[PDB]
């Protein structure tokens, strides 16, 4: 059910809880590893 | 020089563009998983 506002939101809230994973995600968009990110959190999300 | 602003809005941009990337944040995020996204991503961008 829950839309990609939504999602979108509760990302952004979690960013801000955690600095850590939003400079994380910063450096690795930013430096041209956003492929790399995107691989590896897609595949860590098909194997809950 | 960046700040936490453009940090997070580089971010939205690029879920927004990535919805694969968005989906599988918010189900690991949504399932209690949030806390091995951090580390996994941690790593991989220190790692660079």
């Amino acid at each position: 059910i829950p839309s990609s506002q939504e999602k979108i939101a509760t990302i952004h809230e979690y960013l801000l809880e955690h600095k850590e994973l939003e400079e994380a995600m910063f450096s690795l968009i930013s430096q041209g590893r956003g492929r790399s990110l995107i691989n590896m959190v897609v595949k860590s999300a098909l194997n809950i």
